[PDB]
């Protein structure tokens, strides 16, 4: 549809630039962060479903999917959680993330570690540890499907993008850095998902 371009404020620019360039050597934490976020998104819709049930609609199964694509060199994390509207995408990835981002960087300046990113509610940006481009396709019950995309150049785009395969929830598509192809391997991902699956209340499906 119509593509709108938005700018990141300075803190998010600084964070993205920090993360995309860092020599932090435990980059695998990105997966933990995205799965955690997917798990929380499933909680929001489940909560709604207790009071209504009709909120689930055509997508009753609350689950998380990890999908490597060796052909296009992408790794996807998708869920059937509550999803985000156009305003939610912007609000979540731009607006509400600012004070968390600021505090995160201050914690790093004071001896903190990159693995703490989730404490600040900005764990999503850990995606840039292994990706040079991240695409977020989302569908909330109260809006059309929208696609947010950024390559960390100071701007992001939000585009209406009809997608029948996403009835509700969020698909995060990581276009991996050239030196980060291990996260397309079946074994690597299996071992990583097993690490935290027992503590995630929803099915995590690895699609080979
Ligand atoms: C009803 C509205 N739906 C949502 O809010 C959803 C969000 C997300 C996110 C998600 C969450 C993020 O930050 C979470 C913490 N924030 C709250 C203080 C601080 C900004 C970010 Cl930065 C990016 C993404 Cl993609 N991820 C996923 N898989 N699903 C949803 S559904």
């Amino acid at each position: 549809g119509m593509t709108e371009t938005f700018a990141f404020q300075a803190e998010i620019n600084q964070l993205m630039s920090l993360i995309i360039n860092t020599f932090y050597s435990n980059k695998e934490i990105f997966l933990r962060e995205l799965i955690s976020n997917s798990s929380d998104a499933c909680d929001k819709i489940r909560y709604q479903s207790l009071t209504n049930q009709s909120v689930l609609g055509d997508e009753p199964h609350l689950r998380i999917r990890v999908i490597p694509d060796r052909v296009n060199k992408t790794l996807t994390v998708e869920d059937s959680g509550i999803g985000m509207t156009k305003a939610d995408l912007v609000n979540n990835l731009g607006t509400i993330a600012r004070s968390g981002t600021k505090s995160f960087m201050e914690a790093l300046e004071a001896g903190g570690d990159m693995s703490m990113i989730g404490q600040f509610g900005v764990g999503f940006y850990s995606a840039y540890l292994v990706a040079d481009r991240v695409t977020v396709v989302s569908k909330n019950n109260e809006d059309d499907a929208y696609t947010w995309e950024s390559s960390a150049g100071g701007t992001f785009t939000v585009t209406s993008t009809p997608d029948c395969d996403l009835k509700r929830g969020t698909r995060i598509v990581l276009h991996l850095k050239e030196d980060q192809q291990e996260y397309l391997e079946e074994r690597r991902l299996k071992d990583l998902i097993k690490k935290h699956s027992e503590f995630i209340g929803y099915d995590i499906e690895l699609m080979v």
